């Protein structure tokens, strides 16, 4: 098919690109895309929009509530950031973004959706120092994401929820990342209280990704 993001056609509009990316119509990659009430600003040549997550930005949009602050330790653009502080209205959100070009959008995205409970952060959440804030933790990455849970329990409070991706074989996708969130809770003194396994997509053949929504408190 053809993705039609803001104004620009990845395969009428602004311009088309084809995808490693070349342009088949005018120079300007640059556009700002509407989502379920949402805006985000993007250079599609530059940065992905991936459409097998618009289920999970749908829920993250109203996973939290007014009395919670919120750490998304992955922001990008604001995939999550952005839906979730506009829904949900949290008293805070701190959005870690490693990446200056993605960080630069994160910056318009909160400025474009007028947000005022968005705190953004040009870092690697690993070097980020928030102990003892986030009542939530997003962890939206797939690449060895358990290895940054020390970090994310440093974050959290005493008694909050961690929303876990991995990528796991289907045979497993039940154990697995169940088994490293106690290995890690119990490495920074935390307890598994209960949880809640969703798929979000096929990521490979036999391979899901997955987010598991966990409760944690310490001792
Ligand atoms: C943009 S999200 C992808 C979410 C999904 N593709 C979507 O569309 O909803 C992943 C982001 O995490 C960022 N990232 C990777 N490692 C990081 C780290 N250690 N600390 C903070 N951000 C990181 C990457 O730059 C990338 O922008």
């Amino acid at each position: 098919k053809y993705q039609k993001i803001g104004d620009v056609v990845i395969v009428c509009k602004a311009i088309l690109l084809y995808t490693h990316v070349k342009i088949l119509y005018g120079k300007e990659t640059e556009t700002i895309h509407k989502e379920y009430g949402c805006l985000f600003k993007l250079d599609v040549a530059k940065i992905m929009w991936s459409q097998g997550n618009i289920e999970e930005r749908k829920r993250m949009a109203f996973i939290s509530n007014e009395n919670e602050v919120v750490v998304d330790m992955f922001a990008g653009i604001g995939y999550f950031t952005i839906p979730l502080a506009k829904y949900s209205k949290p008293k805070l959100v701190y959005a870690i973004e490693k990446n200056p070009t993605a960080y630069h959008y994160l910056c318009e995205n909160i400025k474009l959706n007028k947000l005022n409970n968005v705190i953004p952060i040009l870092a690697d959440n690993r070097d980020v120092e928030l102990k003892d804030v986030a009542d939530r933790v997003i962890m939206g990455y797939v690449h060895k994401t358990h290895k940054f849970l020390d970090k994310t329990f440093e974050f959290l409070k005493d008694r909050g929820v961690i929303h876990y991706h991995e990528t796991v074989a289907e045979k497993i996708m039940y154990e697995r990342p169940i088994e490293r969130l106690k290995f890690y809770a119990e490495k920074n003194g935390y307890k598994l209280i209960d949880y809640e396994v969703r798929k979000i997509k096929k990521y490979a053949p036999g391979v899901w990704h997955v987010v598991v929504d966990a409760k944690f408190e310490r001792i």
